[PDB]
């Protein structure tokens, strides 16, 4: 909508209180100015059309139960946003300040969130097994990169491919979730999962198999379920992008972590010059360690820790 810029204040759904960039026209909207062609946030009303409508508000403030949602979808998109332009000098989704999207309260009780190859969707949970997804930064983050994902390497959601698509999702969530550093981890997803017990996530990346993930070539997944395991298998890659920022011996194989910035430099250079739709492992592998070498050089220690990483997980 055409209006001006204006700056409400919410709060989250952890009950933190923070500023969102909004738009005055009558009443104010989710709709935020200062990113690119706009970051616009709707509500799906607990129905299942999309995008439902720009969310207006009548003051400014949002610290209802039913704005939670909205405030974090709004704001970490936002922050998403700041990390790919900061950081990788990308602008939104596209590259070209692409309108950045998302829906809360959608359907009813719906224990899930995705990109629907135009905009982030968010559901509120049924309460036990999740409490509304936008919650977790690592999650808005997450989905994003399937628009950033769509847009460069294109990896088909299947199989091998579909795996890489996953972990890089996982592994920019969590690079998106250090940026902003609040109680960052490798976990994916605790923010959001079931309230009512602590300290577990939907999928480690430290530890794939504290969920049944494979943390090893040898465990893959391969049959039919989850487009063939797409977020079983991304567990062999976590772990390989875990070992190259923070290192660690992994069935007696030792990698010499390079932290965090490096581990996006690499896996971000990758994503954007060298995979590809059908990209497998193997591909992913060598488009790591040329990303690495262009980086930083062919004997670097970059590329050194790129490869022990994937020999770790049994990814030649
Ligand atoms: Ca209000
Ligand atoms: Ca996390
Ligand atoms: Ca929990
Ligand atoms: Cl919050
Ligand atoms: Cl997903
Ligand atoms: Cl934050
Ligand atoms: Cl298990
Ligand atoms: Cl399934
Ligand atoms: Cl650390
Ligand atoms: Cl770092
Ligand atoms: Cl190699
Ligand atoms: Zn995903």
């Amino acid at each position: 909508i055409t209006g001006t810029s204006t700056v409400g204040v919410g709060r989250g759904v952890l009950g933190d209180q923070k500023n969102i960039n909004t738009t005055y026209s009558t009443y104010y909207y989710l709709q935020d100015n200062t990113r690119g062609d706009g970051i616009f946030t709707y509500d799906a009303k607990y129905r299942t059309t999309l995008p439902g409508s720009l969310w207006a508000d009548a003051d400014n403030q949002f610290f209802a139960s039913y704005d939670a949602p909205a405030v974090d979808a709004h704001y970490y998109a936002g922050v998403t946003y700041d990390y790919y332009k900061n950081v990788h000098n990308r602008l939104s989704y596209d590259g070209n300040n692409a309108a950045i999207r998302s829906s809360v309260h959608y359907s009813q009780g719906y224990n899930n969130a995705f990109w629907n190859g135009s905009e982030m969707v968010y559901g509120d949970g049924d309460g036990q097994t999740f409490i509304p997804l936008s919650g977790g930064i690592d999650v808005v983050a997450h989905e994003l990169t399937h628009a950033v994902t769509d847009y460069t390497a294109g990896l088909i959601y299947q199989n091998e491919s579909g795996a890489i698509n996953e972990a890089i999702s996982d592994i920019f969530g969590t690079l998106v979730e250090f940026y902003a550093n609040k109680n960052p981890d490798w976990e994916i997803g605790e923010d959001v999962y079931t309230p009512g017990i602590s300290g577990d996530s939907l999928r480690s990346m430290s530890d794939p198999a504290k969920y049944g993930d494979p943390d090893h070539y040898s465990k893959r997944y391969t049959g039919t379920q989850d487009n063939g395991g797409v977020h079983i298998n991304s567990g062999i890659i976590n772990k390989a992008a875990y070992l190259i920022s923070q290192g660690g011996t992994h069935y007696g194989v030792s990698v010499v972590g390079i932290g965090r910035d490096k581990l996006g430099k690499i896996f971000y250079r990758a994503l954007t010059q060298y995979l590809t739709p059908t990209s497998n492992f193997s591909q992913l592998r060598a488009a790591a360690v040329q990303s690495a070498t262009d980086l930083y050089g062919s004997t670097s220690q970059e590329v050194a820790s790129v490869k022990q990483a994937f020999d770790a997980v049994g990814v030649k």
